[PDB]
């Protein structure tokens, strides 16, 4: 039916959703089962191409009032032909522009939406090698980090054409910390990046084997091998960790990035598909997964942090975890503020977020909202989130899983 | 076909293969999650569904296809015929009753569901008679501190003119008044239920932590109220083991969590007043939203005995005071040896809950929303755990308040 209500059971408003009549492609769930808590559930052709670029110039000639108008039909037209004599099309500078806020603005997962339309989009589809691409990255770097004023962006690259000319970022984001795994089986760095750092090393990077080595650029320019650059070690703003009342908690030697600049999700924008798409914005503290280091051999930061603040860790009922990742947090947030690094704690984001859905709801029809992925990894109930009914489905534009390259690259 | 489940921490698959029984509405559409959403008979229409359960009750003792499952399938088809119900026997009650937990979705206790202990009441007639055995319920239960799980079934509905009910939403809670300005002397989740129970007679003492009567209904008959006896209601005074300062705030809670407004259906018959109790996770006790004084709730005026900065957010005072509420809770109970568990332990338990029900069951129906505690959640193991919810009946149902449907007489 035509009306799907939502409930918050804390303040008992209720919101009505018209906007998933506009949903397009599946969940995953049925009728007879759920899969909200599932992580995720060769080219299109001419046929496959046509409707889905109608339904994106439509949308966008709605977006601007212009529906019907006489530039809404010759855009039409001039993307009909385009798609029936090279099989796919290029997009207007507005449209780009559009389409990226959009899948922002479309992001079920993300609580920061409410900044959606100040998104800065840089237009890299003149690009033709991975030294153009490391030019157009430093500059990304350079702008969105703004000497820690953070301002959100994207790097968009030339969409993909049949397949064997992709141009990828194999990195997971722009700046993380490399993992070495050690002969005894311990971690040195970061260990979600263990994988893709044997993937530098291995293409000739040449480690410095420390805790914090940010690692190098993993280029990849019109289907050929990847090529590595080392980001300009001033483009990267970072914040060492100390805490407001533990003097002892700097003495742990943690430090963090202020930029999360995710770079390995595919942008689809009117079934053109922007494979390389690095996109930016700032730290809600949570986020800031500092927890899983390791301090000496044995014990990761939330164990050490625990041991320094004199916890009793032999039952899990004392609650020494919970009071640890407390501590951390609050250190997170005042190490980015007192150096005035933008960040956000999860309060004020999920307070935001619920302001944005309510705006939505009513100037928009809805707003799509992943409730397993909105509400903070810690202290879930007592943010405004926790109580919110949301509804979750697929707009288009959208940001997408692809698989990693690695997996797909014909290595020349 | 089969649906994979991963757990992202420990890489462990589980292969799904008992959604593909389910028969119930989740709710969810293909183009459509609803997944946060909390509610998304006639004589014809009896038998299948009976049937069904009588299939799977004979299936679950071995003996699928014999004399004695055809039997009772001609006994219940008859029944039905001439009566347009039937009556459970003894065997399937307990059997329907266990699995009915056993299929609560949303339960994070359920490694302990084939120890429950189940009551009969279906002979019951009078709310005089739903008391005694509901006291009787309470006391086992309670045990002292040693709390056993336990259900009590009353009578199924017959022409949904004649509904056994328990009008309380829990079998022990705590009164809430409305004060003169605003604020609220004692729970407020019970403010609306408490106004029932003063219009039907109840006198309140109009104090912090006033035990509720019991508002039985018995037969559609108008309710009745019942004072439980307090020496049934075990109660754990709430102190910190560092914070001396903590008990001055004079809290407590009660010991026994008994959930007494759902609804069981078996083989579809519904049985309306079945209140079932376990033993409490601690993040459950909603302690902290009682009022300290005319302005601030626990967990402000906690922050505020701790001396923290409260002027911001990110000094993130509230999940600070968050987790000591919750450490004396639990110190509190364990002191009193009065039975709870953890949200680590709890959701521990369930991951190898789970476990254990996709090597015998094929399955274990899941509600990452509800399954993942209400604090530190990605420090728990369930965080990572990516589960699938369906619909297995024999079930715990919602149902609608009785006010807002009973006739008085
Ligand atoms: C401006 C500040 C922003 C904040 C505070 C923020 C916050 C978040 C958080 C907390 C998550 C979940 C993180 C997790 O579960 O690990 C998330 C996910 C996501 N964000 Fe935002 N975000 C911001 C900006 C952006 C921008 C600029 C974009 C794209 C243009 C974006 C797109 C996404 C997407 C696509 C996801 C989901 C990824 C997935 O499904 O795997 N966000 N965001
Ligand atoms: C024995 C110890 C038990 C523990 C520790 C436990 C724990 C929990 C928790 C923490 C919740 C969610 C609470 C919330 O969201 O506030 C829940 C839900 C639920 N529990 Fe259990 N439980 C236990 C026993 C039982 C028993 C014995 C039954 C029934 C026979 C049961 C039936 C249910 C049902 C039906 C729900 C979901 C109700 C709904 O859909 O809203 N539980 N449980
Ligand atoms: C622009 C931005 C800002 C921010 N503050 N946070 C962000 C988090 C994600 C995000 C979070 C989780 C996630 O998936 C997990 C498996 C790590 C993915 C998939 N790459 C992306 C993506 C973009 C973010
Ligand atoms: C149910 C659920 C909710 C949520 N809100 N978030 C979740 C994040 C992950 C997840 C998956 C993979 C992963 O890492 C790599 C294997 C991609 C990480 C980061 N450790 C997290 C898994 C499940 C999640
Ligand atoms: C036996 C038992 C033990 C326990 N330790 N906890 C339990 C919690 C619920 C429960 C929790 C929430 C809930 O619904 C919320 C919307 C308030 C309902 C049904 N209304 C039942 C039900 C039974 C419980
Ligand atoms: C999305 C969600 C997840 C979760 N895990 N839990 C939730 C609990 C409530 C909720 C609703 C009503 C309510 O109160 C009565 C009106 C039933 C209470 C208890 N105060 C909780 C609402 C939403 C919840
Ligand atoms: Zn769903």
């Amino acid at each position: 039916p035509r009306f799907l209500k939502v409930k918050n059971w804390e303040t008992e408003v209720v919101l009505t959703d018209t906007l998933h009549l506009k949903s397009t492609l599946e969940t995953g769930c049925t009728e007879y089962i759920c899969m909200g808590s599932i992580m995720h559930p060769d080219v299109a052709t001419k046929d496959q191409l046509f409707p889905l670029a109608k339904e994106f110039i439509d949308q966008y000639y709605s977006s601007i009032k212009r529906f019907g108008s006489k530039a809404h039909m010759e855009r039409l037209e001039e993307v009909n032909k385009e798609i029936d004599t090279t099989s796919t099309y290029q997009l207007k500078d507005t449209e780009l522009i559009y389409g990226a806020k959009h899948a922002w603005r479309n992001a079920s997962r993300c609580v920061g939406r409410i900044q959606w339309s100040k998104l800065q989009v840089f237009d890299a589809r003149d690009c033709t090698t991975a030294h153009g691409m490391f030019n157009y990255i430093c500059n990304h770097v350079k702008y969105a980090t703004n000497k820690g004023n953070l301002r959100s962006a994207i790097t968009i690259f030339p969409q993909r054409t049949d397949g064997k000319h992709d141009f990828r970022v194999w990195n997971s984001q722009l700046i993380r910390y490399a993992g070495y795994k050690q002969p005894d089986g311990s971690t040195l760095g970061d260990p979600a990046n263990v994988q893709f750092t044997e993937i530098c090393i291995q293409q000739g990077w040449k480690p410095p084997r420390g805790r914090f080595d940010v690692l190098p650029l993993l280029l990849q320019a019109n289907g050929n091998d990847p090529e590595l650059f080392q980001i300009p070690p001033e483009l990267v703003l970072e914040v060492p960790i100390r805490h407001p009342k533990f003097e002892w908690f700097k003495d742990l030697g943690l430090k963090w990035y202020g930029l999360p600049a995710v770079s390995n999700m595919l942008l689809e924008i009117g079934g053109l598909e922007f494979s390389a798409c690095p996109f930016s914005g700032w730290y809600m503290g949570t986020e800031i997964g500092v927890r899983d280091y390791c301090d000496n051999s044995r014990y990761n930061i939330l164990e050490e942090v625990a041991k320094k603040m004199n916890l009793d860790m032999r039952k899990t009922s004392s609650l020494w975890k919970d009071q640890a990742l407390v501590e951390i947090n609050i250190a997170v947030l005042y190490s980015f503020q007192s150096d005035k690094v933008t960040i956000v704690d999860h309060h004020s984001a999920t307070e935001s977020f619920i302001k944005h859905m309510e705006n939505e709801y009513r100037c928009r029809g809805g707003c799509p909202a992943d409730w397993v992925w909105i509400v903070p990894p810690m202290s879930g109930s007592i943010t405004p989130v926790f109580h919110q009914e949301m509804l979750n489905y697929r707009l288009t534009p959208s940001f997408e899983y692809q698989p990693d390259p690695w997996n797909t690259h014909v290595w020349k």
